[PDB]
């Protein structure tokens, strides 16, 4: 019943199961003492007592899948004890977000290199009625995977080994009511996004298109790993997204949910350690999906580097997808998933959002109206030239409607702010 928590080569702490199911969390006297120690969420401060808190489960419930579509999948495809944390965590918490490892009471730098044939094998065994709600991330059966890059080949890990890359699949179709969200071609729409977000300076991971046979899928370089000068030791890179270090469960990640929004994390940002920084690339971040038609900026796709002595700043943005190549769905019923407060209520509709409201926002949240002014004036000025250059830098095989539905959708928000700046 109990998981041992290491940080790398270091000990943590515990994580205890018991009986009845609670699961509770205790840091080691050891830890306590180290001279870097940090605690593992800031939801988890450190403290020589029991911690038993919700914030336990939560935080540990939140470095698995939130769908329980994915969680039964995961369940059936490792024969774990159930769908609780410790459970799942018990046979995959071995490679996680963060730099969070769990080895059971109970019971390195090895893999198998993946051949041609291995790898679709691999990938291809992970890939395979809604409602109003045209949120990508529900209940859906989109499931993740992630793959240790050496050399010139893709390879599984072995024990404790890390993984360098995040590899994400098509999501496929979703079907409404009397409509569908085509996202079939997800891998391209992130691909171009996270080329779109780099381009215009923000500070997103790089990532690259892979082809296994039949199978095209995006690996995303983490930035939770470290390789050292002689490419021998992988190491992880403590972090946790704004569910954890809220001490949320995962079942808040939208703000439509009862969630975090742009307010809270505002709030939290100040006590950064760039804090200045990070609110402005948070603020820039909010124009750029609301430019971008991206409209699953959930709580979990934020996330903060916990460092030494407790110390914390932003991470880079990752896991953007426009929604504008879903459309032909209504523009007008794009929706941002943090609001923007103005004050007669928060706006969330991208077509009924225009610089005001971003400056009104600003003003309620204490952040700089000259900064904002900036901000806005940037992406006046630069939006154009950055989706030309983003497109010519596209591969000879990539989807022209996906360029044509997002570039034609940011171009006539960007006139929204070519006619103030």
């Amino acid at each position: 019943p109990k998981l041992v928590t290491w940080m790398n080569n270091q000990r943590v702490g515990e994580l205890t199961k018991l009986a009845n199911g609670a699961h509770t969390f205790k840091y080691a006297p050891e830890w306590l003492a180290s001279r870097y120690a940090r605690p593992l969420s800031l939801s988890l401060p450190l403290q020589r007592g029991n911690i038993t808190s919700d914030a336990v489960f939560n935080f540990f419930d939140n470095l698995l899948p939130d769908s329980p579509i994915v969680r039964d999948r995961i369940v059936k495809r490792y024969h774990a004890k159930s769908r609780q944390p410790f459970d799942l965590l018990s046979e995959i918490g071995r490679d996680s977000v963060g730099a969070v490892t769990l080895i059971p009471e109970d019971e390195i730098m090895a893999w198998e290199k993946l051949t041609e044939a291995r790898l679709e094998e691999v990938l291809t065994a992970y890939k395979a009625r809604e409602e109003n709600d045209f949120r990508i991330s529900v209940a859906g059966a989109q499931e993740k995977t992630a793959l240790l890059r050496i050399g010139n080949d893709w390879c599984i890990p072995k024990g404790i080994t890390p993984t360098t890359h995040i590899i994400k699949l098509p999501i496929g179709e979703i079907r409404q009511p009397n409509a569908t969200l085509d996202l079939s071609q997800s891998v391209d729409n992130e691909y171009y996004c996270l080329l779109l977000a780099k381009e215009l300076g923000l500070n997103v991971p790089d990532a690259e298109i892979i082809k296994a046979g039949n199978v095209r899928a995006l690996a995303v370089e983490r930035f939770d790993r470290r390789w050292n000068a002689r490419r021998t030791v992988l190491l992880r890179l403590p972090q946790e997204d704004m569910c954890q270090t809220f001490g949320l469960p995962s079942s808040v990640k939208y703000e439509s949910d009862g969630g975090p929004g742009i307010a809270r994390i505002m709030a939290f940002l100040m006590g950064s350690s760039e804090a200045l920084k990070d609110r402005y690339d948070f603020m820039k971040f909010q124009v750029f999906q609301w430019l971008i038609g991206a409209t699953d900026g959930h709580a979990k796709n934020f996330s903060v580097f916990i460092q030494a002595g407790g110390s914390y700043r932003l991470t880079p943005f990752y896991d953007i997808i426009s929604a504008f190549p879903v459309l032909g769905i209504h523009i007008s019923d794009l929706k941002l998933a943090m609001g923007l407060n103005a004050s007669k209520g928060k706006k969330t509709a991208i077509d009924k959002i225009y610089p005001r409201h971003f400056l009104a926002t600003a003003k309620v949240l204490r952040f700089p109206e000259v900064q904002m002014h900036e901000i806005l004036s940037d992406f006046a000025r630069m939006i154009p030239a950055a989706l030309d250059n983003v497109k010519t830098s596209l591969p000879t095989d990539f989807p022209e409607n996906v360029v044509t539905a997002v570039e034609s959708n940011v171009l006539r928000l960007h006139g929204r702010l070519s006619r103030e700046y």
